[PDB]
């Protein structure tokens, strides 16, 4: 679990969005596993606007933060799950690191701000949905 709170927006994994997220929907994209909903309170987070490929992510299954080197956002094949059929997920960044399904929503940050959230994983892999291209989150 986990979300980004920026301005009057809440960014979550689309597969974990709540009834309230869908009732306050701003934008969603199944191909990215992202959903953004509106909030009444002002958020606590800053979004990075950069090309960093190193950062730190929070891993809830270890209660710890880990440093990572990650690939640039790209189209990556993701096997079928209870949430989605087998498909290519876009704007995904992979890295070597521990993750389990419940880790989705953990934030990845670089020195500039929030880069993205945990969205996929594998045997010693962790994948993050990028949010740096969503310029409208800042306005
Ligand atoms: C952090 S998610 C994760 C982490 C570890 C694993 N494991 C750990 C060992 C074997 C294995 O595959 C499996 C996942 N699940 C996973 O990637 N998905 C399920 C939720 C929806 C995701 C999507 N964006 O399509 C895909
Ligand atoms: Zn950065």
């Amino acid at each position: 679990s986990g979300a980004i709170y920026v301005g009057n927006y809440r960014v979550v994994n689309r597969h974990l969005a709540t009834h309230n997220d869908w009732a306050n929907l701003v934008w969603e994209d199944s191909s990215r596993d992202l959903l953004v909903s509106s909030t009444t309170a002002q958020g606590c987070d800053t979004i990075a606007r950069c090309d960093c490929q190193t950062g730190v992510y929070y891993c809830s299954s270890r209660r710890k933060h880990y440093p990572v080197s990650f690939s640039k956002p790209s189209l990556i094949f993701v096997e079928a799950s209870e949430y989605y059929p087998a498909r290519y997920q876009s704007h995904l960044m992979l890295a070597v690191g521990h993750s389990e399904p419940g880790d989705c929503g953990g934030i990845l940050r670089c020195q500039h701000g929030v880069v993205g959230i945990v969205s996929t994983g594998g045997n010693g892999l962790v994948g993050f949905a990028d949010v740096r291209d969503l310029l409208w989150l800042d306005e």
